[PDB]
């Protein structure tokens, strides 16, 4: 019996420039740090025991700002950190169709065909994404917390509890910055109850 609140970190300066950040980080935006204000307030009524978030800068900053001073701890996780993308970490998806043209295409298109020399594929981090969220259900039972990650990371989490393929890795909804996804674990099952909400969020950008 375990509450798991999932978000995305706010607008990073990458974002905005889209530059992909992969385990390279860039700062919050002001959007960005609004975007996260406005999550914060809307689970200040929420119980949260921890807040869990990866080892990035712009995910921390983002956790940071969701708790604003509550008595709240947060823990850093590798194994929440978005997807590594080697090469192609700082720059642009022009500069990378430059680079290997396939490989995008697939990345986007065919997930399950994503197989680059040096970095993750997609399977790697859903494994240790579930991993992690599998050791923080075993260490918050009858609690309720929170978890800031990334967006691959998210979508192969809800791949998983869905129960469909890599290959739909990129089936909607968009996982907005500071959305709010809520899973409900009983009974050993992850039911998922809420998925991608941005009722919180001004001007929504498919950044």
């Amino acid at each position: 019996a375990t509450t798991l609140y999932l978000t995305r970190h706010g607008e990073t300066k990458w974002n905005v420039e889209r530059r992909m950040q992969g385990w390279q980080d860039s700062p919050l935006t002001e959007k960005g740090r609004q975007d996260a204000m406005r999550l914060g307030k809307r689970l200040e009524a929420v119980e949260l025991a921890a807040i869990y978030t990866s080892t990035s800068g712009r995910a921390l900053e983002t956790a940071e700002i969701v708790r604003g001073g509550r008595l709240i701890p947060i823990y850093q996780d590798e194994r929440l950190r978005e997807i590594h993308l080697g090469d192609w970490e700082g720059k642009t998806h022009d500069e990378i169709r430059q680079m290997d043209p396939i490989a995008f295409d697939h990345f986007w298109q065919a997930p399950h065909l994503y197989a680059p020399q040096r970095g993750e594929r997609f399977c790697d981090v859903q494994q240790r994404a579930l991993e992690a969220v599998q050791s923080i259900v075993d260490r918050h039972e009858g609690e309720t917390v929170l978890i800031v990650t990334h967006g691959v990371v998210l979508k192969t989490l809800m791949a998983a509890f869905k129960d469909t393929p890599l290959d739909h890795l990129w089936s909607p909804p968009y996982m907005y910055g500071t959305s709010v996804t809520i899973i409900e674990v009983d009974g050993g099952t992850f039911h998922v109850a809420v998925e991608g909400d941005v009722s919180h969020i001004e001007e929504v950008k498919e950044v």
